[PDB]
């Protein structure tokens, strides 16, 4: 399934700073019953974090520390596969502008993929967002049936 990821912790952990770990701690005690933690541990960002092995967690967090490092990795394992699903509708998006996108939506997929059919429709005509929005929403999202449709009435 897919992890309820805090609002403001939902940027990738390798963009999170040293009050975004800490709000993910305190996300996860809650969330999935982990003994107290000291956020005086993990003073890091996010960077630093995601070269931690988990022994280095288990330092940190004797009680829960195995169970935070484990976190770390599914989170991880669900941005891969959302980037992927980002790429498989959009060809031809970098793997840092899928990534790019789906960060412009909170993390959405659906979002992210219907920005980036948009954006490269926008640029077709002198149409507003909406319109953009509207005709390849009427398309069911076929950016080429929406491309022939702007193309023939500019
Ligand atoms: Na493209």
């Amino acid at each position: 399934h897919s992890i309820r990821l805090p609002a403001h912790l939902r940027l990738q952990p390798i963009y999170w700073s040293r009050d975004d770990v800490a709000q993910w701690l305190k996300w996860a005690e809650n969330e999935f019953s982990l003994s107290p933690i000291d956020s005086n541990t993990f003073e890091m960002n996010g960077k630093a974090l995601l070269l931690l092995t988990k022994e280095d967690f288990r330092y940190r967090s004797p009680h829960s520390g195995d169970e935070l490092y484990e976190l770390l990795q599914h989170i991880l394992k669900e941005v891969q596969r959302k980037i992927m699903e980002v790429e498989l509708s959009v060809h031809g998006v970098t793997h840092q502008e899928a990534q790019t996108a789906l960060g412009a939506t909170g993390g959405d997929v659906v979002s992210a993929i219907r920005n980036l059919k948009v954006d490269q429709l926008f640029h077709l005509s002198s149409r507003s967002r909406a319109d953009a929005w509207r005709i390849l929403e009427h398309y069911q999202w076929d950016l080429s049936a929406a491309s022939r449709y702007v193309l023939a009435r500019p």
